[PDB]
């Protein structure tokens, strides 16, 4: 609170001060009055760049928002993507007379798909809360949103209530009261809603809201001139597809009287501060939801253990009867045993759990639309032993019937595979079975029975091809269903690449195939069980070193790994895998092998096909790196002292030679490869420089940058060196004499080439950056380096001021350079050599030249007088 406070107050005191074109303040942070203490002119230099950069986009803004605030929501939405959904459900104005439930989700009418789930709440059966806790208390949270679901290009809230009660909402038949039936859909339009332009809690926006039919008082009654009607009643008949797009298609619905008061709010963040800066909003009853999909901030830590089972559709014959039998899902967990558990099915989300399940009814369709989710929560280690059935149960007009009748028929789900493996995320069709009812009872029969699409036609590929042990049984029917598995949980396994990456001694025989295999492979599965993966990679590659295509494989998978770790999506996780490193990593001579493997590479760089490879295998060098150092000195420590750093400080060289003759051959086909590769080079040698000698490492580079040619991309390279002594030039104590060379020729080589307008800013990034290690008092004694800097760093950046007089460029960041320099050196060297230069008519020019500077300067200096 204090730093924000204090950011704040001097933004807005230099706002102040510079709408009124007064002095302004400097060092934003601890202290403000740090800077006039001869810190540093370079710092002075940025501190000035900054704030002038802040006040221009604070002007800005406030001429943006002195006409329109959109612009501000939409930068607040894009600081993160982790936000929530708010309902301000006030009121339902209505009256049908049974147990209500409600469900609310998100759906996208452009990809015709739902997002998110669904959550339940009690409500009486005359438009009142059977909990009157939720009456006024409806505080609810729904999580998991980001840029690219509001990036939708349309954004809408599908809100579609089931009732609870009889069959009939009339007299004429007794009904078993506490059963579910589907009334209707709501859908609103939410796509300005969500960017927040306007913050109104008190708005209680009104739905209008369509449903299924329910009175023939006007619909038939007048019919005159050609009475011929033969027809049913549509109760539940309406497949949601259709009803569902027409009513987004819809602007408003005669409801006649029904709908609610809710008003759906945007508060960016996650349960951590929505639950203290947004109390008002979110208390501490708040339900949170988690939508079915994976996260964009994917967070160490998000813990997600939740099993979503989808019910999409299924065909249903009439049968004997032309009615088709009705059909309700009396499901529940069982374990390896078949023993029911409690409170595992969650069908809204923030509500306690249910030991059993059953859906919705519908008017005897042949072909309903389900649309229904349930999520499954189920201990780690219990669920890798837990089965799910689906019985089917006949339900009756009377109560007596209605409860007598059984399950005409039982359907199930494998929650495993036999190989280890879990039921595979995407669509799958179901079979029921009917007729016996012995058989699909007894918990430990049905084990081996099927039950998913999957399993059930690769066993009967098995009968056709061997009918011992294994043979179809006719006990189906003329129907099928369809269902949606989307688990969402942290210890599944949805890919035999997976196991195969765990368990590679059972099935060693599709090695080849898996390393082929592993890089197309979705990051989240991979960054589930990555450390993993990895080890199992590392033990491979320890214990089987005798194939090198196998080698070449591992390297190419490790490459993919270490690349999706790489992605802007996952720095989240590289503190993860830096403490795995630290904790599990026990590797101990791999990484001579990886460095042979890596030399290999960049001396067989002659491959077309091998571009992208090495590219992006000299993008991640960093962390690979990072695992050859750990190895390394794991190694020297367990050994105490190892004879085999000589050879391995030779194959690091070898490394800088193959990485010299790469550069060498011809760039026609490396231009952004090589750019690159220089771009990232000396990004983990900072760690290097730890474990090797700084003097020959140092001069490694000396030589490899000397040999960079003098022709391409002279710019990127300058972006290298410019992070090149921005590290371990700080580690001075061995490479001031050698770096201070190189720095020089490359200077020169920037000094005279009649097209450096571009250069001025790295060349000033780069003195710059120099000038600021030659003040460090981390350093030691600088005289005789400092002495030969001024004999070759004075009359060079005269003349480049002079050339670059006009008043356009950033001309200011060279004179920093400059004023700093003149401030720097103590008039000792000044009287050493700046004095002793060329004979008398030379030093007159000299000194004419630069008074001609000077004058320039001053007269009509360009600064934006601040």
């Amino acid at each position: 609170e204090l730093a924000e406070l204090k950011k704040k107050v001097t933004a807005k005191i230099d706002h102040g001060n510079r709408m009124l074109g007064l002095d302004l303040v400097v060092r934003d942070d601890n202290g403000n009055i740090l800077d006039p203490d001869e810190t540093s002119t370079i710092a002075l230099f940025k501190a000035h760049e900054v704030a002038s950069k802040r006040i221009e986009e604070k002007i800005q803004e406030e001429k943006s928002i002195l006409q329109n605030l959109d612009l501000r929501g939409q930068s607040i939405f894009s600081t993160i993507h982790t936000y929530g959904l708010y309902v301000n459900f006030k009121n339902f104005v209505c009256n049908i007379g049974e147990d209500a439930e409600l469900f609310m989700a998100l759906y996208d009418p452009d990809q015709s798909t739902f997002i998110s789930e669904n959550y339940l709440i009690r409500w009486g059966s005359n438009g009142m809360p059977k909990e009157i806790e939720k009456l006024n208390n409806l505080q609810a949270v729904f999580t998991d949103l980001s840029s690219m679901d509001l990036i939708r290009p349309r954004v809408s809230l599908v809100c579609q209530i089931v009732r609870v009660g009889h069959m009939e909402l009339k007299e004429g038949k007794k009904h078993t009261c506490g059963l579910r039936r589907p009334f209707g859909v709501a859908v609103m339009d939410i796509t300005d809603i969500i960017h927040g332009k306007v913050d109104d809690e008190e708005k209680q926006h009104f739905i209008p809201f369509q449903q299924i039919a329910m009175e023939t008082y006007i619909r038939q009654r007048q019919l005159i001139m050609s009475p011929l009607i033969t027809s049913h009643v549509i109760g539940e008949n309406e497949p949601l597809t259709s009803v569902l797009n027409k009513v987004i298609a819809a602007k408003e619905v005669n409801h006649k009287g029904q709908g609610l008061w809710v008003s759906l709010k945007l508060l960016p963040g996650d349960l951590t501060q929505v639950q203290k800066n947004f109390s008002h909003l979110v208390d501490r009853s708040t339900a949170i939801a988690r939508k079915m999909g994976f996260p964009e901030i994917i967070l160490p830590g998000d813990v997600r253990n939740d099993i979503y089972v989808t019910l999409i559709h299924g065909e249903f014959d009439k049968g004997k009867k032309k009615t088709p039998k009705n059909v309700e899902v009396t499901m529940s967990v069982h374990d390896e045993e078949g023993k029911l558990l409690e409170k595992a099915i969650h069908p809204g989300a923030g509500y306690e759990g249910i030991s059993e399940y059953k859906s919705v009814v519908y008017y005897q369709v042949k072909q309903p639309c389900w649309y229904e989710t349930v999520k499954v929560s189920i201990a780690i280690e219990e669920v890798t032993r837990c089965h799910i059935r689906f019985t089917f149960r006949h339900r009756s007009s009377q109560e007596t019937r209605d409860k007598s009748e059984r399950a005409f028929g039982v359907a199930f789900v494998k929650l495993m595979n036999p190989d280890g493996t879990t039921l595979q995320d995407g669509r799958h069709d179901l079979v029921v079975y009917k007729g016996d009812n012995k058989k699909m009872e007894d918990a430990k029969f049905y084990l081996t029975l099927p039950g998913t699409k999957m399993e059930m036609e690769e066993k009967e590929l098995q009968a056709s091809k061997n009918l011992v042990t294994f043979t179809p049984s006719k006990d189906s029917t003329k129907d099928s269903f369809q269902i949606a598995t989307l688990i969402c949980s942290t210890k599944l396994t949805q890919n035999v690449d997976l196991l195969g990456l765990l368990n590679w001694r059972s099935n060693s025989q599709n090695i080849k195939h898996n390393l082929k295999k592993l890089m197309e492979v979705d990051g989240g599965e991979i960054v589930k069980f990555l450390q993993d993966t990895l080890d199992a990679l590392f033990n491979i590659m320890m214990e089987m070193s005798d194939s090198e295509t196998y080698d070449f494989l591992v390297f190419d998978a490790l490459v993919f790994i270490i690349s999706l770790i790489g992605d802007i999506k996952f720095q989240h996780f590289n503190p993860v895998l830096e403490t795995y490193i630290y904790k599990h990593f026990s590797a101990t001579l791999a990484y001579v092998k990886l460095s042979k493997v890596l030399n290999f590479y960049v001396a067989n760089a002659d491959d077309s096909s091998k571009t992208e490879l090495l590219f992006a295998a000299l993008k991640a060098l960093k962390y690979l790196f990072r695992f050859i150092i750990q190895s390394r000195v794991l190694y020297l420590r367990f050994y105490g002292q190892s004879k085999d750093g000589d050879e391995f400080n030779n194959s690091i060289r070898q490394l800088f030679l193959a990485f010299n003759m790469l550069m060498d051959r011809p760039l026609e086909e490396a231009v952004k490869i090589k750019g690159a590769a220089l771009k990232y080079l000396p990004s983990i040698i900072n760690d290097v420089k730890l474990v090797f000698d700084p003097v020959e490492l140092s001069v490694l580079f000396c030589k490899f940058i000397q040999s960079i040619p003098d022709n391409q991309l002279v710019r990127q390279k300058l972006n290298c060196m410019t992070k090149i002594v921005e590290s371990t030039l700080f580690r001075q104590s061995e490479c001031r004499e050698v770096l201070l060379p190189l720095l020089t020729d490359q200077l020169s080589g920037q000094l005279d080439d009649n097209s450096n307008k571009p250069d001025h800013e790295a060349s000033s990034q780069l003195l710059s950056n120099i000038l600021e290690v030659l003040d460090r008092k981390d350093v030691g004694a600088t005289a005789v380096h400092i002495q030969l800097i001024m004999e070759r760093l004075l009359r060079r950046i005269n003349r480049t001021v002079i050339g670059m007089n006009r008043q356009s460029p950033h001309i200011g960041s060279f004179v920093a350079c400059m004023i700093a320099l003149l401030q720097q050196m103590d008039d000792s060297h000044y009287s050493h050599y700046i004095s002793t230069f060329k004979t008398r008519q030379d030093i007159i020019d000299f000194l004419m030249e630069t008074f001609i500077m000077f004058k320039d300067l001053i007269g009509k200096n360009v600064y934006a007088k601040d």
